[PDB]
């Protein structure tokens, strides 16, 4: 292909033509002189231009054709290439490129090439593509890291930055300036871009058509309404663009080594290959671009990229043997500072001989700049290359045709009846066109985006921010909700229960129930509690890190030190035992694949009670018990039973182990740095078990109960031990019945109390009674072993809890669940779930943050998107899990609102059309003032109706997602039939009361008549009835009578119409040009209107009670026992309210 990228479908090379060769110039300047010559001759006047008003018809038709031909260039892109572009033979003569992306992933566009100095490039979706003469294609930009041969570390270690000004200019020309290009446009630009949309042009054409019939006030009113609607849409788009623009980072001065000297340079002028001095970041800022730490040590907080506030330690590369060892990203993941992440602390703990920077910061080398960073790429995909709210426009554009069928039938009948009695052809054609064009509603494909924006504002009220608005309707039909255990359903403040297994009471199974406090513990246990930790101390005096480490340090009672050392040498009664000091030399970072911490330290520990002096090098390891057994030199005889007994209750336990390398003296940096992961983790002894209690969040039970009671199903995925996950699920009430674990001892079912054990084969199908009678909890090992067998599908339907799941297997499970057609929701916070939030339909990043911090800000609650993250589409700044149902409520509102709007709009249009038809069979037309008053009243009613609130809780019913179904179509057809029958009966009765004169003259300046007033009153009452009868707000919103804001407007307009019909105010009828009535006509009209309203309400209520409830899926179907328990508890809650 012409370009090499998976997000562009096809592209070709074009060249512009001059103005006279355009498709909207030459054929028309051929056609027009011919028509002029035909008009100017008298013998060739037989083509039916004899009447003076057919010249207007032909002129308007030809001008409309020219306008359509011109607008076809702006409506589409392929037609633009066909109308004003010509294909180019080779790249040497090309001047424009037409680029079409992969479908539903952006918008196709034309772009201009630039040729610089040889270099051919072009910008598409704010991304720069460059031509490669060897591959004969365009591609994305290239950097030093992404080269096919992996560069040696000596490229970065011995780098001295850019030493040539010409090289600096060349690098500036090749890449771009380090900034985010999100330029908000002015009001005129958006108005000009929104004035060539097809529906705005259609509305202007309809305005002109109405103006052609001397309807001045109505045309002015609808023009004003269209203008203010476009203005508010443009304002909303501008506000959204400003909110998106507020994500970028303000420039700040930095120190840069250029031309052999240190210079203070702004942040936006950074280039690849530069050598910068990174230091402590300021408030509301971050790192300028992607960096690699050549020398130094950093403590950073990658909040935006992951959503976790736990600090990480980034080390340099000055120690690696970079003379010949190539660069890899698997091993050097700890030496890359990603852009957009705040830096907490800088510490120093050169080969090139460069003098140190004056600010005493660390040294770094820039890798990528601009939009090409990971955060930049995410932002670019977020803003430009993303889905839209509707993105298909298929059901609405068929609904318009469905209405137009009835419109065409009515117009054809009107035309035939008018041509039977020999009316004037021009006026009859204009009336038929006016009937045809009065049916199409211009905002029917819309009104899903506006509801989405309103729901977005309502959600942002609750401190919940959304980045992709097209996922809001997806929240209206979610069938499966996935959750995480650690960090989401568990609190951040842990309590240290104690230490066991250091040495006694014994149960029947052999488990040891000995409970030993933290204060009285062993020498090695206390020492490994002190050393084996990843927590750090800030220079200001604050303590940050993993909360478990904070809890165990508070329980230990030791006091930190400035040079990353721990000591308790001064006499403290809290410790009462081991005292001395320890200095950590090397720290090994936790990863999801190893589940272990290993730390090396220089120790000097003394025990006052018994002596046993300890000095020298030492290594301590903590983590999962199974890995400790994998690296234990002496397996205890009471390990597994005690571990299982202590983890049965839900307490979280961690295995602690120790080893001594040298009995005296320090190890030595030469082999301290030469030590590997496999060499240091061998022949380890056993220290003990640190057992703790994890507290549930106080909103977990309520949120899970609300999600389960509605039309949803909740499953839990975690990377913890199986027994703890099962206990947490049982406390949360995800599972009710007895559960069975499925694990290796190969591929055996076990029980929680280990009373039954079942052997099964991976190939044979699962026993159905196991699926039916009992719940399932499938671990990650057997999930890996079930990759392709026949039991893979069923295991994805009947289980609810997963344990020991790798980050890739989470996205595999989510993809498998999405394969069946179920809509999924995922909530998570850590980096273990970042690979699965994007794969799910809707993802929430539960940023655990204090609400006191949110209230503490004062600038000098709605906030902005700067403090949010880009890990997940939805981000909340509050620790409450109850934020999860709120989203699942808000979308549930939006669809509902959209549904009601559709119905109302369709019915309104239909009624109006047929009303005109009844007027147009008699030769009389509606008045200007009457139609203006009707339009104003309808606009006031719409504005009063459009405001509403939401119900505090979820409901067992679900909204209809699409348009074409039994409910909407049946209700529309029934109400339209009732309205048409009432109108026909009223017209026949009025013809019976007063005979028709049958004198057809078009010189009627609106002489008042009985039929006109009768049809006007009937259509006004019918419009008010269809406004006040389709208020979809019983289960999901508030009722009509419970909110006075629209109720007062409804009753006021109804009272005005009834006062007009009752002839209680004779002046008001003369103010609208109405003929006075008599008693029997008034009574029969009132009864007809009442019957119409009653029948419409009855039909709508019956159809809503019948077909509105969307049935729950088979996965979310609940057993009668759960329903009975729910009913009992609901009646208990009803009784205990007072
Ligand atoms: F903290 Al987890 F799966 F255990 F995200
Ligand atoms: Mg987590």
């Amino acid at each position: 292909p012409l370009v090499d990228n998976p997000q562009i479908k096809s592209a070709e090379l074009l060249r512009p033509l001059p103005l006279y060769q355009h498709a909207y110039v030459w054929p028309y300047v051929i056609v027009w002189p011919v028509f002029l010559r035909v008009y100017l001759t008298q013998e060739l006047y037989d083509k039916y231009i004899g009447a003076q008003e057919w010249t207007f018809v032909w002129i308007i038709s030809i001008v409309t054709f020219q306008t359509l031909t011109w607008l076809c260039t702006h409506w589409s892109v392929n037609l633009n290439a066909l109308f004003t572009a010509k294909k180019a033979s080779s790249i040497e003569d090309a001047q424009l490129i037409k680029v079409i992306p992969v479908a539903n992933a952006g918008a196709a566009d034309i772009c201009k090439l630039v040729r610089d100095k040889t270099n051919i490039s072009f910008l598409f979706q704010k991304r720069r593509f460059l031509w490669y003469p060897e591959r004969k294609a365009f591609s994305t930009l290239e950097f030093d890291i992404d080269a096919e041969p992996k560069p040696t570390l000596s490229k970065f270690q011995l780098s001295r930055g850019i030493e040539s000004e010409d090289e600096l200019k060349r690098l500036e020309q090749h890449y771009g300036t380090n900034t985010f290009d999100i330029p908000v446009p002015t009001f005129t630009e958006l108005f000009k871009e929104h004035a060539v949309a097809p529906f705005f042009v259609f509305q202007v054409f309809c305005v002109g058509l109405w103006l052609l019939d001397e309807y001045w006030y109505y045309s002015l009113f609808t023009l004003v309404m269209l203008v203010v609607f476009e203005s508010t849409v443009v304002w909303q788009r501008q506000r959204t663009l400003t909110e998106f623009r507020s994500m970028s980072i303000k420039p700040y001065p930095i120190y840069v080594y250029r031309l052999g000297k240190w210079t203070e340079i702004q942040s936006d002028k950074l280039l690849p290959g530069d050598l910068v001095s990174v230091t402590r970041t300021k408030e509301d800022s971050g790192v300028a671009c992607d960096m690699i730490l050549v020398e130094g040590t950093a403590i950073v907080n990658e909040a935006m990229l992951s959503g976790e506030s736990t600090p990480l330690l980034k080390d340099s590369i000055q120690l690696r043997p970079g003379d010949a060892v190539l660069e890899v990203d698997g091993l050097d993941k700890n030496s890359l500072l990603w852009g957009g992440t705040k830096v907490l602390q800088i510490t120093h703990g050169p080969a090139s001989g460069i003098p140190p920077p004056p600010d005493n910061g660390a040294m770094a080398v820039v890798t990528k700049t601009g939009f090409e960073t990971s955060q930049g790429s995410l932002v670019r995909t977020m803003i430009y290359s993303t889905e839209r709210v509707s993105a298909n426009n298929t059901e609405a554009l068929l609904f318009i045709l469905f209405l137009l069928v009835f419109a065409l039938a009515a117009s054809w009948y009107v035309w035939d009846e008018g041509v039977r009695k020999d009316r004037k052809r021009s006026k009859l054609l204009l009336d038929c066109i006016l009937i045809i064009t009065s049916v199409v509603p211009p905002e029917l494909p819309m009104e899903l985006s506006l509801a989405v924006n309103t729901s977005l504002s309502a959600l942002a009220k609750f401190a919940i921010f959304c980045t992709e608005p097209f996922r809001i309707p997806f929240a209206g039909r979610i069938d499966v909700a996935c959750f995480d255990k650690t960090g989401t359903l568990t609190g951040e403040d842990l309590v240290v229960e104690g230490i066991a297994g250091l040495g006694t009471p014994k149960e029947a199974d052999g488990a040891h129930t000995r409970m030993v406090s933290v204060h009285d513990a062993g020498m090695e246990t206390t020492l490994v509690l002190a050393t084996a930790h990843a927590l750090v101390k800030l220079d200001e005096g604050e303590i940050v890190g993993d909360p478990m480490e904070k809890a165990t340090l508070n329980a230990l009672g030791w006091v930190l030190g400035k040079n990353d050392t721990l000591t308790s040498k001064p006499g403290n009664a809290a410790s009462s035992g081991i005292l001395g000091t320890v200095q950590i030399k090397r720290r090994f970072q936790f990863s999801s694949a190893l589940k272990r911490q290993s730390s090396v330290a220089t120790i000097t520990a003394t025990e006052v009670k018994t002596g046993r002096k300890l000095r020298g090098s030492f290594v301590g390891v903590k983590g999962a018990p199974e890995t400790i057994m994998k690296m234990l030199v002496t397996v205890p005889e009471h390990y597994e039973e005690t571990y299982k007994y202590f983890t049965r209750r839900g307490s979280r336990v961690l295995a602690l182990a120790y080893k001594q390398l040298t009995t005296e003296g320090e190890l030595g940096a030469n082999k301290i740095n030469d030590l590997k992961r496999e060499s240091v983790e061998a022949d380890l002894h056993f220290a003990g078990f640190l057992v703790l209690q994890c507290p549930l969040k106080e909103d977990a039970k309520q949120a899970v109960r609300m999600l389960n009671e509605s039309s949803h199903r909740v499953v839990m995925i975690t990377g913890d031990n199986p027994l703890t996950a099962v206990h947490v699920a049982k406390e949360v009430e995800i599972v009710d019945r007895d559960v069975l674990i499925l694990d290796a001892p190969s591929l055996v079912w076990r029980s929680v109390d280990d009373k039954i054990r079942i052997d099964v084969d991976p190939t044979k199908p699962i026993d159905p009674e196991i699926l039916k009678t009992k719940d399932l909890c499938v671990t990650g090992y057997a999930l890996n072993k079930f990759k392709g067998q026949v039991g893979w599908k069923s295991l994805l339907r009947y289980t609810w809890v997963y344990a020991r799941v790798s980050p890739k297997q989470k996205e595999d499970i989510l993809l498998g669940l999405k394969d069946m057609g179920y809509y999924t929701l995922m909530a998570g916070d850590g980096t273990n779930d970042v690979g699965a939030l994007k794969q799910a339909h809707v993802g929430v990043a539960l940023l655990n943050g204090t609400q006191e911090d949110l209230n503490r800000i004062a600038e000098h609650p709605t906030l902005k998107l700067g403090d949010a993250s880009v890990a997940a589409p939805f981000t909340s700044k509050l620790r409450n899990v109850m934020a999860i149902p709120n989203i699942l409520r808000q979308g549930r509102c939006t669809l509902v609102a959209t549904i009601q709007m559709y119905k109302i709009l369709a019915l309104n249009c239909l009624i109006s059309a047929y009303s005109l038809s009844v007027l147009y069979l008699e030769g009389i037309k509606f008045g200007d003032g009457q139609i203006t008053i009707s339009g104003m009243l309808m606009s006031v009613c719409f504005l009063s109706i459009s405001r509403a609130r939401s119900v505090e809780g979820l409901s067992k019913e679900r909204p209809q997602p699409n348009i074409f179904n039994f409910y909407i179509i049946g209700s529309i057809l029934g109400q339209f039939a009732v309205h048409v029958a009432t109108l026909i009966y009223i017209a026949q009765l009025c013809d019976q009361i007063e005979p028709r004169t049958e004198v057809i003259d078009l010189e009627a300046e609106f002489k008042p008549s009985l039929l006109n007033s009768a049809v006007y009153l009937l259509q006004l009452i019918q419009q008010i009835s269809t406004f006040a009868v389709n208020y979809q707000g019983r289960p999901f919103r508030e009722s009509l009578s419970e909110n006075k804001g629209m109720f007062y407007g409804i009753v006021g307009v109804t009272a005005i119409a009834f006062a007009c019909s009752t002839e209680m105010l004779p002046e008001l009828n003369e103010a609208m040009k109405l003929v006075p009535f008599n008693e029997n006509f008034k009574t029969i009209m009132t009864t007809v209107m009442i019957i119409d309203f009653v029948a419409c309400y009855v039909i709508e209520w019956v159809l809503k009670k019948l077909f509105s409830d969307l049935r729950a899926r088979d996965i979310a179907e609940r057993r009668p026992d759960q329903l009975e328990r729910e009913r009992v508890r609901k009646e208990k809650e009803a009784r205990e309210k007072e």
